[PDB]
């Protein structure tokens, strides 16, 4: 997370770090058994670290559960980013608490304009590289999908938005991949891609999370 703020510890509940002896990518807990990243995030071996703040030191509220499967979605593109959503699977629950609870799917999509929070252990530097020790947070808006589309021609689907500020300075970043973006208090997107971090121009793209509900409910109703 570029131009953002310290969280606060264990104030975004929801939050995991996706780890292979490191951690590589963010994603959201929807239940005590499952979390949604990105697809992009796809590897062998996820272990999912829940209760997290400093993700170096074990400070005594976490939960590692390893992942039993992990599933794509059936039609994401690696080359253009389409529906870049993945489940992974808990091999035992979570214990939900108030460090470990889980977000809600949105009934409904969002709205341009809406503040969202977006969160990770991702780069904070525009442009050199420098990792946070704690979870870093960023309140953005959604911006409209002609800007979206403007920003980025021939590139946005109807599966994806962008949020962000077209000024530069504040963004999400890689790391940050897979991490929530949440607005009025649902699962609204997840981190996808962008070019950079935090350029003019060039905001953040989230994988439109309202779009793959259905998905989501079928996939976990029968794994
Ligand atoms: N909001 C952005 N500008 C943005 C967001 C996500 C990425 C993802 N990069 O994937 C590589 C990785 O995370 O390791 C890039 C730019
Ligand atoms: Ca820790």
């Amino acid at each position: 997370i570029v131009g953002g703020y310290t969280c606060g510890a264990n104030t975004v509940p929801y939050q995991v770090s996706l780890n292979s002896g490191y951690h590589f990518c963010g994603g959201s807990l929807i239940n005590s058994q499952w979390v949604v990243s990105a697809a992009h995030c796809y590897k062998s071996g996820i272990q999912v670290r829940l209760g997290e703040d400093n993700i170096n030191v074990v400070e005594g509220n976490e939960q590692f559960i390893s992942a039993s499967k992990s599933i794509v979605h059936p039609s994401y593109n690696s080359n253009t980013l389409n529906n870049d959503i993945m489940l992974i699977k808990l091999k035992s629950a979570a214990s939900l608490n108030s460090r470990v609870a889980s977000i809600s799917l949105p009934t409904s999509c969002a709205s341009a304009g809406t503040q969202c929070l977006i969160s990770g252990w991702g780069n904070t530097k525009s442009s050199g590289t420098s990792y946070p020790d704690v979870l870093k947070c960023l309140k953005a808006p959604i911006l409209s999908d002609s800007s979206c589309k403007s920003a980025y021609p021939g590139q946005i689907t109807s599966n994806m938005f962008c949020a962000g500020y077209l000024e530069g300075g504040k963004d999400s970043c890689q790391g940050d991949s897979g991490g929530p973006v949440v607005c009025s208090g649902k699962l609204q997107g997840i981190v996808s891609w962008g070019s950079g971090c935090a350029q003019k121009n060039k905001p953040g793209v989230y994988t439109k999370v309202c779009n793959y509900v259905s998905w989501i409910k079928q996939t976990i109703a029968s794994n």
